[PDB]
């Protein structure tokens, strides 16, 4: 049970994870942008966040960067100077000024036409979200391949499109973490936000505090295989999770929170996933009725495949490209 599925899981993981060549290319891109920035403003710094930073990136990943500056200095000149410099160094793309905040979206140039890099300014909340995810990936070796396999599945099944009514990759990562912390028994992970060792840390009006002294955390008491974990994850969201009523949350000791209790009955609450630090944000706000239908449909198809009576089980079907 799951030994063969586990073998398959790791094989796929090693095929879909970002290659050493691509990683050093992305690192080389980051070093260039940091150079460009250093000449515009020595005191500022360029921080990477998201998948590339936390080690949860698939092949051909895009970049997500953040520029940090003192709050007294009006960004306008620095962000636009940086954009001008990047255009001069061969990148192409957009500068967007929207609601008093600037964003850079680079689209071309290694690094080629393959290049897609989003640059924000003083997006500290995203940095802290990534720090939490990075911490969990350091705590247990099973998490990185589990996340990559789920992201790969969601992309292949066309349920990873927040603009077409389904769910962001970050959403799926939080669904995985919720399952590993609050559903599976024994837990794979403790809840680092609710730990007695957690200290309040207020950043931009939110508490981003969590227990980050990972060295002192004992080994997981869950000894199940990657295959077993995945099998469990698909079954939970296929059958047990009740999206009409319940909220995926990192703020309850037992993981129990209803939409009514939360007060989450164009932001949708069809699928409700409470962001662990920015708790007023529903990461699932992009999911529509038809989108949830397809997401639930694919969880059931995945779970049914993994429990097939027919041998041998066509495990490759799990990552088979869906129509539409």
């Amino acid at each position: 049970s799951h030994k063969e599925f586990t073998k398959f899981c790791y094989e796929v993981y090693n095929e879909i994870k970002i290659s050493d060549k691509e990683f050093k290319e992305k690192r080389a891109a980051l070093d260039t942008l940091r150079l460009c920035l250093k000449r515009i403003s020595p005191d500022a710094e360029l921080v990477a966040f998201g998948s590339l930073e936390s080690g949860l990136a698939l092949k051909n990943s895009d970049m997500d960067l953040c520029v940090l500056m003192d709050s007294r200095v009006q960004s306008d000149t620095i962000a636009l100077q940086f954009y001008e410099e990047l255009i001069a160094e061969g990148f192409e793309g957009a500068f967007l000024q929207a609601a008093r905040i600037p964003i850079i979206k680079l689209t071309s140039d290694g690094f080629g036409a393959s290049f897609q890099c989003d640059i924000g300014f003083n997006n500290r909340l995203a940095i802290h979200n990534t720090l939490l995810l990075s911490s969990y990936t350091k705590l247990d070796a099973r998490l990185k391949p589990m996340v990559l396999l789920v992201k790969h599945w969601a992309k292949r099944k066309q349920i990873n499109s927040p603009y077409f009514g389904t769910l962001s990759s970050y959403g799926y990562v939080l669904m995985v973490l919720y399952y590993l912390i609050h559903v599976i028994k024994p837990p794979v992970f403790p809840n680092l936000l609710l730990s007695p060792l957690k200290q309040e840390k207020i950043v931009d009006g939110f508490d981003v505090g969590f227990d980050d002294k990972l060295e002192d955390i004992p080994p997981s008491q869950n000894y199940s295989s990657l295959g077993s974990l995945l099998h469990g994850f698909f079954a939970f969201y296929a059958y047990a999770f009740e999206p009409r009523e319940k909220v995926v949350t990192f703020r309850r000791p037992d993981g129990y929170l209803t939409k009514q209790e939360k007060g989450w009955t164009k932001d949708r609450y069809i699928l409700a996933i409470e962001d662990p630090f920015e708790i007023s944000h529903n990461v699932g706000r992009t999911v529509s009725s038809s989108g949830l239908y397809r997401i639930r449909g694919e969880f059931m198809a995945a779970s049914r495949l993994l429990n097939s009576r027919s041998y041998p089980i066509p495990y490759d079907s799990l990552f088979e490209e869906a129509p539409i």
